[PDB]
């Protein structure tokens, strides 16, 4: 009743369940656990619903190989009406991310920050839009979670990794956040400033083989709240303001000013 | 022998291999290379094992479209016993990441760092848990690798990108690490301090239109090991410690202290 | 004509289209919208091409569960010639990312930066290579896009998140870039220096319970372009260069030098 089964003696089966409102197709082999494709109203052995939709499952490996590209999408396309690669919302996301990156790259240029790699991201947009190149596009309207107890790797071998967020980009490290860049490290805040804080542990800022420049347009405050402040130069220590200066150089101290030197 | 084949003249085939311990189902069309679904003990033309499990393969595009959400999981569910969306380990990962982010957000508040966006990550937990919203959940117990020779993009159009690690979060850039935030850039180390190091190249720290404050509770050391230290103010340069002060302002130098000024 | 259909009264169908050069297989159930597997030259109801390759689609959930690991790959394997888990290009990407991370870890050690977590990434390489452990490997030769209007999460519960780029790693936050590390925050630029810039907003650098050290090998410049520079110590303020020093401590000012003190 309402079950059409092509079953082999080895229990390779193609089962079609006809019960209206609970139709399903099961393509199942006994190898690798039950390696199965379950479509529709998927039930267990006791015919209780164990899931709705499409399940590709195995105890062994799963390989999904698309020579022209992979589109994995949580975007509803009811009744399969539309192209297989209909990705309008994913394309909107790609364009939004790219335009955000481009506007931020202009902002970085204006602030003399190191610009991002717009070229490879624009090329990625071209590649992934309609998957004209064999890329991979993962899109979900309600968020994507990539999780593992073990390590995760996101790696571009030859090009850039771009992370775009309309909101925050939050990194939470249970141990440490480390960046090694072969070229530059550039952090640009556009509106709300920058906080570089160690709740505990030493803060060490080094131009190990070059100049260090620390400037503000407005007031610059350097403070040790409970300890010492030591400023040491090897060649020359200069404090200058408004024509007045104090210079420590050679083995001399020079206090020069156009006005008066007052000792109180 | 042990091979049931529904083969069409165009070589559309549904093959069921019955050989015990090496059962497989092959659903194959000649279009797009061999566009195939291979289940179980998958063999090549010479009947040698080319893979175990489920293979969806084509020379053309692959589209995986789930209107209610996509669960891609390397979590063993032997004999398909359990719900199709049984995601207990993935849910544990989501909860662990969220609780880590929340505890770190409290820590950021305590340290006056810019807090992360907990709201969208909590909403993401709600969405992805059992895929109650059409999200995408990728979980593997032994790690996830997302790799390409070309560019990678991880982008949230309207919400936050959250990266959580029980261990380190390491970024290794073959060229440069650039951050442009529209709001704030906030780096908080909780226990082991902060190292901002340029092995080569200039270190430039600017509050381009605002105040810069650099403070330590303990000793603050500013040093040029081989060059000069220049401290310049536009309005007023003040060095103060213990009631003593040196002020460079106007065109004057003022050395004030309640004790003695000693020149040696 | 050229259409072999196993159709049930409930419209569970296995359709094989034999038209040469446009062959396709359709496995379709009416449940969950049209929950379907479409292989090959996939057409709509009016027999117009709606996509080429393999489509797994449903209005409900999609579950892809591989107990031994998931390989999702946009790597062409023409005519299914080769192993199901043939991942030579993906393995090259994994090795390239790992070797980049290792060389950068050595560089971080040389610069006294906090080293990254190479161990878990090396273990991830071992796990994902041929999927010897149940990991997940996503590889596309032409780039990977992971996008959502909603939040994204990349999380390792117990291990590290590694981001590797042959080129830049760009982060573009529409609101804020926040890092909370339980241990250290370490930014190492190898060649092109470091820019920590707030176009607007206060720059705040704090060793909240420890020492702060700011050093350059070459010239160190501290400047307020339009405001004041204030240097305050609690215990002792020392400016030293070439044997000369100015010390503010107790309530005293001491100017000591082996040469001469010149007031101009």
């Amino acid at each position: 009743g309402t079950r059409n089964v092509i079953r082999t003696p080895a229990n390779n089966k193609l089962r079609m369940e006809d019960k209206r409102g609970e139709e399903h197709i099961k393509l199942s082999t006994e190898y690798g656990g039950k390696t199965q494709l379950n479509l529709g109203h998927n039930v267990d052995a006791s015919r209780e619903l164990r899931g709705e939709g499409a399940e590709l499952r195995t105890d062994d490996w799963i390989s999904i190989r698309g020579g022209k590209g992979i589109f994995i999408s949580a975007d509803m396309q009811p009744q399969a009406q539309g192209k297989m690669l209909d990705m309008d919302e994913a394309i909107r996301q790609l364009e939004q991310a790219l335009s955000l990156a481009r506007s931020m790259a202009k902002a970085a240029t204006a602030a003399n920050a190191t610009q991002g790699d717009i070229s490879c991201q624009q090329r990625l947009n071209a590649s992934l839009t309609d998957l004209t190149a064999p890329g991979m596009l993962l899109h979900a309207p309600d968020g994507i979670g990539m999780v593992s107890a073990r390590a995760l790797r996101i790696a571009s071998g030859s090009e850039s990794v771009g992370i775009m967020s309309g909101d925050n980009t939050d990194i939470t490290a249970g141990q440490s956040f480390t960046v090694v860049a072969e070229g530059a490290v550039s952090l640009l805040s556009r509106n709300q400033g920058m906080q570089l804080l160690a709740a505990k542990g030493r803060v060490n800022i080094q131009a190990q083989s070059d100049d260090l420049s620390m400037s503000s347009q407005q007031n610059l405050d350097i403070q040790s709240s409970e300890g010492k402040v030591t400023v040491s130069a090897n060649q020359e220590l200069i404090l200058a303001c408004g024509g007045a200066y104090i210079k420590l150089s050679g083995g001399n101290i020079e206090l020069g000013c156009p006005g008066q030197i007052l000792l109180k």
